């Protein structure tokens, strides 16, 4: 299990170990590491999902390790409550950014492997703490620069368990 | 020269090609191949910016050669009417995505050779038709799925003349 323990509440999460064994060792070293710790959900869309995992407060970008494959042929769906990697359009280029599914993004789902088809990695669910994801979701939000949908005031990960 | 011919009217520029290399060389390739042909502007922000260059009608994803290196060392700035390649938070992942300021945007100029410095490589300039790149940066958006920003009429490259 891990719980984000955010400025608006705690999210515990169960991890698909088993099903994306990459995406979620690729997960938990990020956890175990401090990585995300005074991090924000610099992405907030609501009715669609919630992004974090790449920004400390001030949009200061993070590095990352090296890229990892894309494990959404695992056959989980995008639904709500799921965390999915964020990645580029490219298939494999997924590092330390994921959303939350906020509703079922049934578009997001895995067609194929296929530019088009690959869709997005589904490698854990909240268990506990939704309606903190569904305090999160409805913050106000704005542009900052090259990005959309960014949280007026932050949301920030203060520290995670890892279980 | 280059010419986009849009099915809002012609937008002719010129290149850099002494001062982005690598860049020019990757662009003008993938207009001479007719990559662009039959592309559109998927994401408009007006008084921010119109990008295109990697989806055709419908949002169809289309393949692309390898990213090249950020020349956003070359001290060109990301003024209005200027060309600048998209990319992704790595600085050495561009390919077939632009943009064109429609405003000076000097929060995308380079400042260094970091993560969080290396900006935006502008490699080309509007030299006629900036009346039809604003008409572009004013039409209706929406969201598409991932993809925020989306004009609800396709903008559509139609085809491209080089020279």
């Amino acid at each position: 299990m891990v719980t984000f323990h955010t400025n608006h509440g705690d999210i515990v999460i169960k991890t698909f170990d088993d099903k994306a064994p990459e995406t979620v060792k690729n997960f938990l070293d990020y956890c175990r590491e401090g990585f995300y710790n005074n991090t924000i959900f610099h992405r907030v869309i609501n009715g669609f999902m919630i992004q974090g995992g790449g920004f400390e407060p001030g949009m200061k970008q993070k590095a990352t390790k090296e890229p990892i494959k894309n494990e959404a042929n695992n056959g989980l769906k995008n639904t709500r409550g799921t965390l999915a990697m964020a990645r580029t359009q490219a298939p494999h280029s997924a590092t330390a950014q994921f959303f939350i599914n906020v509703v079922d993004n049934d578009f997001l789902n895995f067609s194929g492997e296929s530019l088009q088809g690959w869709g997005y990695c589904v490698f854990a669910e909240v268990v506990d703490g939704m309606d903190v994801v569904d305090k999160i979701k409805g913050v106000a939000t704005g542009r900052s620069g090259m990005h959309q949908d960014v949280p007026k005031e932050d949301v920030i990960i203060e520290s995670v368990t890892v279980s």
